[PDB]
């Protein structure tokens, strides 16, 4: 990754041996969890295009899944290239050339011209925008592989109303609501949540329905 | 976060693995018992609300804990506008401009003006502004998981005190107490109890009860 | 805590989660044995009362010794108060308040108050005194943990001595001793260390014995 | 390797004992599978040629694979000398010998020579240079070591499209596409994806046949 | 311990949690095997004696070790007095007093006046003085605790002699030789032993015998 | 070990208790298999003759192969007193003297001896110098405990010839080659590496035989 050193310069560090294996650990435990992207972009905090692709390779398995989040920084990087247009001309001294799509995504690009980029006056965080992109890809996958549809997050009639809300809202995170938690409520809470009226808070419901 | 470097300027550091590990273990072992509160705040040191929303996001599993915890952060960012209305009109070189609620909760702010904030003279801690608002909704989870009252924590006939004196402060920390202690000990040591007196502490009275 | 920068200022560092970790773990695992107390004093080494208080903090169970360590504090504090009663007047620039007991114990003063105090010239170290508060807390915690007295250590008729005199300076260590050593000791190395007479070694009474 | 200090400057580092584990580590479980390769190519950044051949040396095992690994860098470094003769002539004062094959490999060149290669203004990158030896020749091991065919990774006729096209990718990885995919696939899903047309994307394809 | 911060000056560090958990569990798994003298000499590298006493005081069990190292301490901390009798007087500003044998070991001195010997121009080095002091005290235990005579290793009838020879300099370096060990050789090995002659190498003689 | 501080002056570092745990732990598991070597090497970059005497120490047990280290160490020291006699006089200010086979060895000179030759302008690497003879006498060790010799691997009627070049190179490797291969191969194989010719690459050997 591109860090400060202490005295003030951003400069290049090679990613530790704790980064790339805490990253592997992730991908073999949680898979596709939505709680996989956040420890993604903080594994990756810093990250050149050289080490997002380092962290994406490591990764064993899950190709089918890998593949689509090719497909999805192809999709990003073509329209990177629509919007920014390289134009033709001697690069001054001292100075980047423009990064094209692949370049972002680290196909047709050195670490050194990562680092020339990251590390300008003012930067071009190409390790952000490829990181940005990878992320949107890895939303989709996690879409993809959401098991279940929040229509079929039902109450129990035994069910806590902890645990049933604990189950409905981690499906509403990977398929990415209030109305539909009372609907969905068994019928002894959905009395008593009928009662409490409109707009009351998640706290105010689960202590009307434990 | 924002560490102070080695010769003592504030500059941004990467959440590092160790910390974001520590973070999902303590929730996954402890869940919300009180102590979890303290883990928080210490591995969230100098935290900005971009990490702090990382360390959120980490978590699997909890979801209608921690959407009762986005309930409270609204709560407070709204209070925060009350108190705090952004005024109009063009921001200084070199200056930040007035945080709202949503900027302090990293949901409408990027990472450079929470550095700008966290790190202007005199700095504006959005993440220790930030962190107060979680450390406050994440005492209110812990409260309602709470599982005993602390009237129900009763001294056993052949109960050890310092076993019953364990369960009951225990039991008061999460449910967040002298006079109450005493009534609530078996016949045998309350009889002890009694015979102490008042203003007896709480070594003393362990010391007359084992 | 405190620590100075390899330039030679002293600046905050956050609590590491090693050393919170490690903390967390030689309670669970030891309790309060005697060697708990160098562990707390190494892991606390130049903490500021908020690292105090956090590492105290984290401790879940053995909340009966943790409030015995609440009233030792409270004791100490209020003796700090009768000895250094805080002067009425402002405050000069660049000066600190005078610390009261409650804020050598983290209770009513912030970080940067600690930070002041910590790093002023000369230093008012109140993580240092805060921390005897706390170790002289633990030790009595110990004392009364300490299940067995020194006059119930005594040798078996077939136990090797070097075993009895593990047990026995265990037992004097948490109690918190030559003569009773050899009177505790069996009668057939009774006989042996009479014969070596007075002012003998361990050693020498150790290898008298086996 | 050869890393840069807080301060700009490239110096030379030892080491670490965690870079050496983890790549041990990463030879024991995954032998050649593809993720091998971006794990050595990480751990041995910034590496000089003598760390490159450290973290070979601390392989046990798989020797047949090491020593075709031998034969493909003496390939490599004999067509480096093919392409750089080193010319005849004293070495200026502060300069460096051209390096030959068996230089950059670290067989006949000096750890002392290697910091002067890879710190010269411009440097010399002896370690790149090597690594990229070395990566050449792990790519013909992990394909060598390659079990299956691409023409042999069928759908069963009950197996979910998601693991097919998993084993599919996983597999042209290893034997370094589409139109093979659909025709691989089980009837069931042939027919579906027939009727999608050409140029649907993998994303649309495994939504059609889940 | 007292480290050099990589800008050239003597500062003192905390002891680290990896350093203390090392310690302490060498004792637990090696207890006095000789090889934990090295352990301990390695671990305290650069340690203050305060340093040196948390590390003793970490230690559980082995009470009776612990207590013999203490008298092993008092005695060359005695021995330190006769040979350097602090001299009355003011000391000149800017100066440390003279350490006695118990500042040294720890039990009069503060931190700070050990750091102030320590980074003396000349230092006293009351750190390297009090852990001499130690591993003379260890090395007593090592040699106490030695189970078995160099006497009583004898090689069996069908025991290879590599495993013979292993157990002799085990055995010899916790008592703390040539000739002994052809003589406890079996029949079989001294005959070949004695036709080598004198003056053959370890490795000629385990040659020989194999 | 005598590391660069971040500034560029040579200072001692204490060795780190990762370095001291990683080479006793590779001792336990991989006793004296070749690849020890490198790994030793690795963990003793920069090592001082004291960091290579404690790393020694710290091995428990193979006391038989440690013995024979120190006659070879006692070979070597001895030939590099007959190559570089101590002159007779008295030592310039600011230089050191001339170092003796036992000064390298770490018997006869203190750390900061060895600290004064290491960091010397031009230095004196009494550090690298003891690596070297150590390693040579390791190299002894691993040929002596190599237990099988290249002429009894052959290949089996059945064994797949990935397996048999595995064995091939590894108990090459320790005893420290093509047409040998061929010859141990089996008869089915020998016939197709007989008709491949001479010269052929090890990897068309393992092609022509799977
Ligand atoms: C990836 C990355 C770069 C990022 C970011 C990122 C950025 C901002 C915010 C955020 C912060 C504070 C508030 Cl109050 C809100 C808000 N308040 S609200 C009422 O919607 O208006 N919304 N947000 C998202 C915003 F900003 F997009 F609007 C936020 C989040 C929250 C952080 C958070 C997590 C948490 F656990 C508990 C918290 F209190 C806060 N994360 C999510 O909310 C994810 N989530 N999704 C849903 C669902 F879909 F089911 F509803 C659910 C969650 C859930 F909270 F976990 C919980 C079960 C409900 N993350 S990173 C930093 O992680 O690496
Ligand atoms: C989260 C964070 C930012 C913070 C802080 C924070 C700030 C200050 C203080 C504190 C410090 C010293 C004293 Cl003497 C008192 C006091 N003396 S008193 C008699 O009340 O007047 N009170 N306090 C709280 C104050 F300041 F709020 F008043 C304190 C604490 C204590 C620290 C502490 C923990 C401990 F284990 C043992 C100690 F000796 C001190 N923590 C608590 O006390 C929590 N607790 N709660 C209750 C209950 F509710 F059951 F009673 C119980 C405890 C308990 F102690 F564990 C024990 C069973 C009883 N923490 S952080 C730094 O952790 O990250
Ligand atoms: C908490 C902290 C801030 C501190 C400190 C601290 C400060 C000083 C000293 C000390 C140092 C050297 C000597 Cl010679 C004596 C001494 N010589 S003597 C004969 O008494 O006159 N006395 N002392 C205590 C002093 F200074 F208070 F006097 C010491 C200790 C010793 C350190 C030590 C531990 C050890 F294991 C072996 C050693 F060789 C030295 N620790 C203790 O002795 C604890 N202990 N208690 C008893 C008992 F009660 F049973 F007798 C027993 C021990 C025991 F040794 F373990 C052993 C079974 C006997 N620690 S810290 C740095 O740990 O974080
Ligand atoms: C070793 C090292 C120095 C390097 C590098 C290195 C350099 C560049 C790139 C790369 C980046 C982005 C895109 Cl969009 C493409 C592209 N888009 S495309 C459509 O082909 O035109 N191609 N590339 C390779 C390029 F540049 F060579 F073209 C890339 C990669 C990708 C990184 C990556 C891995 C991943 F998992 C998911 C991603 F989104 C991106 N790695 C691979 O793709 C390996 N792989 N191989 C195949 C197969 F053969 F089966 F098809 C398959 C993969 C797979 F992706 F894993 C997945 C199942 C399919 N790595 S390092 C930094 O790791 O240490
Ligand atoms: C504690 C500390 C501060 C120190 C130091 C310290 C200082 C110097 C030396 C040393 C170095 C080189 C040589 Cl050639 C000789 C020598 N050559 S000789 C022939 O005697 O004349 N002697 N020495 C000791 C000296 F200097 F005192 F003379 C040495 C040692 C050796 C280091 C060593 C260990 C090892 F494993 C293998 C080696 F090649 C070298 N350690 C020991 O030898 C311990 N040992 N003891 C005996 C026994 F008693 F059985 F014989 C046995 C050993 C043994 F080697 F393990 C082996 C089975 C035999 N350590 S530290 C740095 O560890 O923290
Ligand atoms: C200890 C230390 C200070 C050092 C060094 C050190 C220094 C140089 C070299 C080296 C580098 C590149 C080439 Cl091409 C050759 C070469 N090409 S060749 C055809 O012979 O002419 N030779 N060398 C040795 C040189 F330089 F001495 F000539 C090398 C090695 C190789 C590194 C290596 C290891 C590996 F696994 C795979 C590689 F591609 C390269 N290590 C060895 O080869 C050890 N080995 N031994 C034999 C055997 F005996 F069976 F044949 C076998 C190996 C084997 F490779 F593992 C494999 C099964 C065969 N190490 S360190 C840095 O580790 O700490
Ligand atoms: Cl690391
Ligand atoms: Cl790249
Ligand atoms: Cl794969
Ligand atoms: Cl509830
Ligand atoms: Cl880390
Ligand atoms: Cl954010
Ligand atoms: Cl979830
Ligand atoms: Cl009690
Ligand atoms: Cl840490
Ligand atoms: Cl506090
Ligand atoms: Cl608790
Ligand atoms: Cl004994
Ligand atoms: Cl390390
Ligand atoms: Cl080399
Ligand atoms: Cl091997
Ligand atoms: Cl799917
Ligand atoms: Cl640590
Ligand atoms: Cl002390
Ligand atoms: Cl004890
Ligand atoms: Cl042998
Ligand atoms: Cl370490
Ligand atoms: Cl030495
Ligand atoms: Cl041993
Ligand atoms: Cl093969």
């Amino acid at each position: 990754p591109i860090v400060q050193n202490l005295q003030g310069q951003m400069v290049h560090q090679c990613i530790s041996p704790r980064t790339l294996n805490a990253w592997v650990k992730v991908v073999e435990e949680k898979a596709f969890s939505p709680e996989v992207i956040p420890m993604f972009s903080a594994l990756s905090c810093g990250a050149t295009p050289q080490d997002l692709n380092t962290m994406l390779n490591t990764v064993g398995g899950h190709q089918a899944a890998m593949h689509m989040l090719k497909e999805t920084i192809d999709e990003e990087a073509a329209e990177w290239d629509r919007l920014h247009p390289v134009h033709a001309g001697p690069i001054a001294p001292g100075q980047m050339r423009e990064p094209r799509g692949s370049d972002i995504a680290g196909t047709t690009s050195t670490l050194q011209e990562q680092i020339g980029w990251m590390t300008h006056n003012p930067p071009i965080p190409v390790g952000e925008i490829y990181k940005r992109w990878i992320i949107l890809g890895l939303n989709k996958i996690v879409r993809m592989y959401s098991p279940t549809s929040i229509l079929d997050i039902r109450q129990g009639p035994k069910e806590p109303f902890r645990d049933y809300v604990d189950r409905f809202y981690k499906t509403l995170r990977a398929e990415q609501t209030e109305t539909l938690l009372v609907q969905n409520a068994n019928p002894d809470c959905k009395t008593i949540l009928k009662a409490l009226g409109p707009g009351a808070t998640l706290e105010e419901m689960m202590t009307a329905c434990q």
